[PDB]
């Protein structure tokens, strides 16, 4: 009929939107910003592959039902596979100190499961977390992961079970044998 679901990802979890397929994009776009409090000035959103106008409709991008929206927060986007498996982006490259091995790191955190089931975040306590790096008190995708960040980054990491909580998973959130998807937001080195 006159409305229009349409998926949009950001690599991290997927939200719906219903809109009429006669209301410009903006809309969503804004709704979407808003929702993750972000500026609209530092998205960008991808349909087929081309970049969404906040003046164009779906009708005019001849969207269907269930069609798939790309948010991205980047810059060439560059994924990183380092020779643990450990995956890691840089969503924002930071321009304060480095995190090193042996230095204690504030960061804010929200982690997903891979099919987009949020876990935890430090930010739902209001509270950021800090923890010694390379010091083996997070789990290893994490004392990897984290070293090299500048303050002001964020780095997306993915992290295959062998490296987060193995076979086991942990506690009634994590699964056994679970990929984890971390935003790491680095605060103070
Ligand atoms: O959990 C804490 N310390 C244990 C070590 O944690 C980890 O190594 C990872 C990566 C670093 C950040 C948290 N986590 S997690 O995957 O989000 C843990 C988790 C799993 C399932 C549901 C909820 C939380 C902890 C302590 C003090 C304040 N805040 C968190
Ligand atoms: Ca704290």
């Amino acid at each position: 009929e006159t409305h229009i679901n349409l998926k949009v990802s950001d690599g991290s979890s997927e939200i719906f939107f219903k809109i009429k397929k006669t209301t410009p994009l903006r809309r969503l776009m804004e709704a979407f910003a808003k929702r993750q409090g972000k500026e609209m000035d530092s998205l960008r959103f991808l349909y087929d592959g081309i970049r969404i106008q906040a003046d164009q409709t779906p009708e005019d991008l001849d969207m269907e039902d269930n069609d798939i929206i790309e948010a991205h927060r980047e810059q060439g986007s560059t994924v990183v596979t380092t020779e643990s498996g450990l995956k890691y982006e840089d969503l924002t490259e930071g321009s304060g100190a480095e995190a090193r091995a042996g230095q204690t790191v504030s960061v804010h955190y929200t982690g997903w499961l891979t099919d987009g089931q949020k876990f935890d975040s430090s930010k739902d306590r209001n509270d950021p977390f800090a923890f010694v790096l390379g010091g083996g008190m997070v789990i290893k995708g994490w004392d990897e992961g984290v070293q090299g960040m500048k303050v002001g980054g964020v780095r997306r990491l993915t992290i295959p079970p062998q490296l987060g909580y193995g076979a086991r998973g942990a506690g009634g959130v994590i699964p056994p044998n679970a990929t984890l998807v971390f935003e790491v937001e680095l605060l103070d080195v």
